[PDB]
């Protein structure tokens, strides 16, 4: 179905050169050059979801996009294009959505054709083995079981069933293993039927969007890829969509009391209201998500902050199905933000009804346009994956010159539709839900599915007269006018000094001042990320809580101004760390100093409201023991990262020393923190070297007028060092969560320091475990859906590490996987010199690659300042020695190392249990560890790193 | 000459040794003490013979006989030998001069008394005077008055002796230099034998002998023994010289002085000549007035002295002179500003003076001090056998054979007429003034006449006399409180089913942890206490250490007052920080421990700052701070060892700089931190009970908790500073330089291990190879230097093996010679026979090994136990019996691969301290950046 039609494409900065075309059979077709990009990508999206499914077997598309994997005609070998992509870098995956599932690949230069053959004969013989089949049911149920206690997808769920019954929206969209083969084989139904019922009828006719990445040409990409598509056939299946939403009256003007696991407090406001995608050009969605869920002052937000109920929100158009739409409105809840409800929607109404007395605005719609206008045209680079399914995902709506500039650019204003949703949303038609721990032995009907429990209350007409009659105004007002827009869009050229690395420019006992400038991007803007470090921060559990609420109520008041900078493309962040407090702003070229210099001066004098404290204490307290309740993968790299640092405190003292927060307390600590301290600092971007120069000036200035900051002397820089392993042993414990039935465990090992060959040999050995690991433990043995292998680097000393989780006894799990280094073991004589070659060229290529976004070198380059390293051509460095490598180095690695007979053996795992509870080799005798402080009491300590 | 009048004399229960007292009719007096269990003998003489008796015109002629008298006599005319049997049989001898007493003593090894008495007695028959006699001990004096010119306490007596009655013979010179013995008599031609024949036949022989023998055979051989030999001293009757008049005979009242010191020092000297009290040993008036003058305490003189902020700290009371007068002294400090308040000071004693004249005399007072007194006589601890055979001869002139013992530990009646008596002696009519200052230059014209000073007589004028008399009142100035607490309990307590050797841990918490040990040696009723606070916030950063140095030496200065009138009762207290936290000592008796400890917590839990003492510490600190540039070198090089081979450390020149910041409220705030949350751990040895145990310790923290809300700390912030671990190759080292001393000191310091139990005796005894040839062969033989030091480290529980030397030499020649010193020692292993290994090892063994004599010894070696965590209690026993099980290679094979300079656990870094004129060590930070740690000791 060979049809061709491209012309020019308005593609913005962007230097990539554009084509689209759409074949006779109904396949839109992208086509991108590029001369300069190593990888290159495709991904195919198919305009079918899981609302699409047969009424009697939920979750089968799901479980199709898993199924579409394995076995084609051309090759119908098990894994073939999977360890064809682990062989040349690729990685390849999918996800589900109610309407589409989108595959999604990448590959590196010319190897792309290769690829693309595995992956497009999928459509033409997908196979449904028995042993595909046999354990991808295993792998959704364990998909389904991570989310059975996960708040989010419980109350996703809980509203997508709670509608009508009637239309599909109520229907289960993952599905466990009981409904996908338990439930047909007690009807006598044939899985694979189904399967090639549905895609033949469905998958196969029309409404696929393919992209295709390369670095050709634009015409040699063209005439491969329409030759190569034509087998492709037409169906003409027509478009599914749902008229009408799913609340027709019965299910209107209702509450829902729903009882979490976490200790959580939310409330939801949900508005059906009908489609305007065909309106994406004004886009009137976009004009109400500014308004309501603005954060300035005279917002709903500021007044939900003082009169201290709601700590923060988020509202506005939320997408739903082809047909309908809904509007949703989520607050947090305090403790008589709980209690005092109907006040809070009562002042969501007035400042609706403020909305409805001047209506829309036009200085609004002008200033979002040139908003937008300048920040489309300002746009960096892509990245290889997840770009092109991205585009792929809206080129079902658009026309060919439209693709990219699809939502991004927005002509006119049609304030009539502003009228119209405005009319929508009415007290008639809001509905309520509660998210309350409180709810206990109040709720009867019961989720079928996961379980949790709820109850509809009709509202008291009385409520319900009381919010329709009773809108009027406070003192909610309409947002100013921004005044955080760039005019700065001038390119700084590039001085004499053309250094391309950053040099200490300036050494202090008091800072240290690294600076580049941007030869490559030609962006105008710049990055700054100042790293504060100070002793006080993690001496006890006491400090360090004053330390987490300092930052966050100093975030919480200096947030207010902060918003429209945020809003207008400038960025910041303070955070805590172990080593002292954590700056980083980021942006575009215009009001850099202006908003650092407030920022640094309100954070210098800073003062503290009283139940502004008491409700950030309270809640924090309740955010602690909040850490039972996540997955145990989770748990279990916590306990590696408390047991493999100097010192550590716990969550159960950090929780229980919240006993003595008082507010003079934080006074008196705040300045004795603040007195003296250690500053360093990476600046990057389209700046001069004398403007950051006075940048950083201005800021030890600033810190010296309010606080008369000293330098620190230089024996107090220290870092934390990492507990020694005795040369020979195996170490373990355990511990038992409450929430979950399911253990987890990580399996660690030391190998030593980063020296130059260590990390090449780990990283040799790491891609050769890896895509074999997924092949046989998930997939072959089906261990588990969390399964991962690679190399964790810590206080400057490697190591590697398994995450496993499973429903099983963890030493059988331990025994499977010393078989598994067993068959490596003997699978690395048999790998060729050949295969090793198409292993270290994918990790030079892995390893090697440029950044795309300033934001990855920047934050590459701080990423090793930090560390202490310094080292910033480790790369160049790395990959001259990896091509001086052989194999029988990589045995010399394993043994000593590695092996269970090995004499510097440095093992030591982590047991998690669950709530309740082929062959093995001699395994010693663990040891049992009751108190992890008297383990760390006798055991040396490393050194650290010599700075380059 | 056998006469002999003695019986049995009253010695309270404690003691056992036998007594006898006796008296000779040659005019010998005579005590007898058996003890069957002294291993090392002695023997005293005293001669009731002064300086006065000495002739007018040449001074100190009996001093010169007296050191001539020593070497040869008829039976044994030989020089030296008298010297060289005590030479080979450890003893020495040793007498004084003074101006009423020679006083001989001596030692010896074991039973040495026939043939010391044979060295002795002849004395007595034959003194020889020779050539040689002679010209040695005019040397000998030459050098006594040599180093006697600089020694202040002679320098002053002198000029108090001889600014009074010139022709008195209170004005004489008691020791005698060369200008009278040898420079004015051979230029008379006057022969000095001719005197001293004559001084020694006429006045020695005569009476009032003090012969007593610190003896282990019985209570009649040594009698007979000494009987025997002791009837050629023949009576001659010469009467007792006494002096009927003071020599201060109202020339000299009403007098000041102005001294010009070498040495820079202050001092300020109040002085009152007095009569005899000595028949009146019943109340003692001149005890009394040091009691009261020199108390520390409620309303005390000095405590508003202090309050004014002028003086530190004085003396006073009864200066004992000759056998007529005697002497009143005060001996008060001085500040910058005291030398211009000087009449205000004075002033403040009339004063106090006054307050007494007022109130009067007191008999309660009189009876606490009688039996506090009764009690400290009837529980003594011990004497030492040297020393104490020269006192107890000088007071049996004085007193009867049964009043030897009850010597003045006892007092029978009160005599307020005599105190009103003294309390009418001190006034201004009768004053004696000295002052000490270096800025006396070019002022003080008359000079001293033996040593050479300078001084003035400067009466003080009558406008300041009349002053003092007539104006006389009281201000802040009261009389003490009595504190008589509860002294009756002395009962000792029996053992019970808890009959351990070791102290038990009786009390585990997340707060505390309490030792445990009741008396089973002893049975005396004595107990010690120790205990240590634990806190985090210490060692943090030089500021926070700092405001804990303050804080305890301020607390200290707070408590003193309060605390000093409860230390006179016989319970002493230390406190002193740690790097890790705080230490508390109490020591004394059972019966009001409780009441001190509490007032000392509740003390320290409620304190406060005083402006100028915060002041005083702290300029105090920054002068011993900035002092540290100034020490000697071997210290400079133990303190960088200490520095480098630690976690963490801060040197002197952060805390110098870091003290500009130091104010009042930041310590003010600072201190509940640090008492906010902390951990306490004790140990409790003494003749106590477990249940009165437990209940102070939870008394006492139940207070802590009380005053600041004591939680406990978390168990895991018990941590420790570990060591630096060298790299399995490294010799390291750098260098200092000293500013003031023009030498360079050096530190060699050695990795073995940490303390496993084979590791403590192969370098304890190969340690002590090493001691004995070292002392051989160092000083003498290669003359290093005088400061030369090896042997063992123990620190962060781990061993180690140094070198301190300071010299004025080039260092490396100096680590040099050392490394040829190793490898002497290292051919000296190889060439060891059996005969010095069996007596070496036996050596260690005894050097080691000693049963305990004293609660603070064994209260002391356990606390040393459990405050490095080892635990390890009979250590002594299993490392003994390990040290028999040892060969020649065992020590062979412990030398090699850890010391040898082919070796691959060649553990090695060195210090340079140089004078004012491997690897190299630029930054201490980053040499300690990238050494491994080490680990931590198992806890037992």
């Amino acid at each position: 179905a060979i049809k061709r039609i491209g012309n020019h494409i308005t593609k913005s900065e962007d230097k990539r050169e554009y084509r689209g075309l759409e074949l006779a059979n109904g396949i839109k077709v992208l086509l991108i050059s590029d001369p300069t990009t190593d990888k290159s990508s495709a991904a195919l999206d198919v305009h079918i979801g899981s609302l699409s499914d047969p009424p009697n077997i939920a979750g089968l598309s799901h479980f199709l996009e898993h199924m579409l994997f394995l076995g084609t005609k051309k090759y119908p070998k098990e894994n073939e294009y999977s360890q064809f992509l682990s062989e040349h870098a690729g990685s390849s995956n999918a996800f589900t959505s109610g309407e589409h599932t989108n595959y999604y690949f990448d590959v590196s230069h010319e190897h792309l054709e290769g690829a693309l053959d595995r992956f497009a004969q999928f459509f033409l013989s997908p196979l449904f083995d028995e042993s595909a089949k046999d354990r991808e049911v295993n792998a959704v149920d364990s998909e389904h079981e991570k989310n059975v206690m996960n708040d989010a997808w419980r109350l996703f769920q809980l509203e997508k069933a709670t509608g009508n019954p009637k239309h599909p929206f109520s229907k289960f969209g993952t599905g466990n293993k009981y409904t996908l083969e338990t439930r047909p084989n007690q009807e006598g139904i044939d899985v694979r039927q189904e399967l090639l019922k549905f895609h033949s009828a469905y998958y196969s006719s029309n409404l696929m969007a393919v992209v295709v990445l390369g670095r050709e040409s634009l015409d040699d990409l063209t005439n491969l890829v329409v030759k190569l598509f034509s087998e492709v056939e037409n169906k003409n299946v027509p478009l599914p969509e749902f008229p009408e939403h799913p609340f027709q009256e019965e299910h209107l003007k209702q509450l829902y009391k729903i009882v979490p696991i976490k200790d959580i407090r939310n409330l939801y406001v949900t508005f059906p209201i009908p489609d305007l995608q065909k309106y994406y050009k004004s886009n009137p969605g976009h004009y109400l998500g500014h308004l309501i869920g603005h954060e300035g002052p005279g917002s709903l937000l500021s007044e939900l902050k003082s009169k201290g109920w709601v700590n923060t929100l988020v509202g506005g158009q939320k997408e739903g199905a082809r047909g309908f739409m809904f509007f949703i409105i989520n607050v947090d809840l305090t403790e008589e933000g709980l209690l005092h409800v109907e006040d809070i929607i009562l002042h969501m109404f007035q400042y609706i009804q403020k909305l409805r007395a001047e209506g829309p605005q036009e200085w609004v719609f002008q200033e979002l346009k040139d908003l937008n206008a300048v920040a489309f045209r300002f746009k960096d680079k892509e990245r290889p994956r997840g770009y092109t399914s991205k585009i792929a995902g809206i080129l079902h709506y658009y026309p060919l010159e439209e693709v990219l500039t699809a939502e991004y650019l927005l002509e006119e204003f049609r304030p009539d539709l502003i009228e119209m949703v405005l009319d929508k949303l009415r007290p008639e038609n809001v509905r309520v839900a509660i998210v309350s721990k409180s709810f206990e032995g109040k709720t009867d009907r019961t989720e079928e599915w996961y379980g949790t429990q709820y109850k509809q209350e009709a509202i008291p007409d009385e409520v319900i007269k009381k919010w329709q009659n009773a809108d009027l105004n406070g003192k909610f007002k309409l947002p100013t006018k921004n005044e955080f827009i760039p005019t700065n869009f001038e390119i700084l050229p590039l001085e004499k000094e053309a250094t391309p690395y950053p040099a200490l420019i300036k050494d202090t006992a008091m800072s240290k001042l690294w600076f580049k400038q941007d030869d490559k991007f030609f962006l105008p803007k710049a990055n700054l990320n100042f790293e504060f470090f100070s002793p006080f921060a993690y001496v006890d559990p006491l400090h360090s809580n004053m330390a987490y609420l300092y930052l966050e109520l100093l975030k919480d008041s200096l947030n207010e101004y902060a918003y429209a900078a945020e809003l207008a493309g400038l960025s910041y962040d303070l955070q805590n760390t172990i080593y002292g407090m954590y700056l980083s702003v980021k942006g575009y070229n215009d009001k850099q100093p202006i908003l650092l210099k407030k920022i640094i001066e309100k954070m210098a004098t800073f003062e503290i409201d009283e139940k502004r404290f008491e409700i950030i204490k309270e809640a924090y307290m309740r955010s602690l023991n909040n850490f039972r309740a996540e997955q145990p993968h989770q748990h279990a790299m916590y306990y590696l990262r408390l047991l493999m640092t100097e010192v550590a405190w716990t969550k159960d003292e950090l929780k229980e020393a919240l006993d003595d927060v008082t507010l003079p307390r934080l006074k008196a600590f705040i300045p004795q923190l603040l007195s003296r301290l250690h500053i360093e600092a990476l600046l990057h971007g389209n700046i001069t070297k004398q403007a950051a120069l006075g940048i950083m000036q201005m800021v030890e200035d600033t810190l010296i007028e309010h606080a008369h900051t000293k330098p620190l002397l230089p024996s107090q820089l220290v870092r934390y060092r990492e507990v020694q392993l005795p040369d020979r042993g195996w170490f373990v414990y355990q511990q038992r969560n409450e929430v979950h039935n399911n253990s987890g465990i990580e399996i660690y090992y030391q190998t030593d320091m980063q020296s130059t060959s260590e990390n090449m040999f780990l990283e040799l050995f790491a891609q050769i475990i890896s895509e074999p690991a997924f092949n046989t433990l998930r997939t072959k043995e089906q261990l588990g859906y969390i399964v991962f292998s690679g190399p964790r680097r810590a206080n400057g000393i490697q190591g590697l590490r398994f995450i496993i989780q499973s429903e099983k006894p963890p030493h059988y799990l331990e025994s499977r996987v010393e078989a598994f280094l067993i068959t490596m073991e003997k699978s690395i004589e048999d790998m060729t010199e050949e295969a090793f070659q198409k292993h270290i060229q994918a990790l030079a290529i892995r390893r090697l690659d440029k950044p795309k976004k300033l934001s990855a070198e920047s934050a590459k380059y701080w990423g090793e300042i930090i560390s202490q390293q310094y080292n910033f051509d480790r790369d160049n460095t790395e990959v001259a020695y990896l091509k001086t490598l052989t194999k029988e180095d990589i045995i010399k690695f394993y043994k000593e190392m590695l092996a269970v007979d090995a004499p510097r053996r440095h093992k030591v795992s982590v047991h998690v249990l669950a709530r309740e509870m082929s062959q093995a080799p001699a395994l010693p005798q663990p040891e049992v560890i009751q108190n992890m402080t008297e383990f760390k009491r006798g055991l040396p300590l490393f050194p650290l790193v010599k700075p380059h």
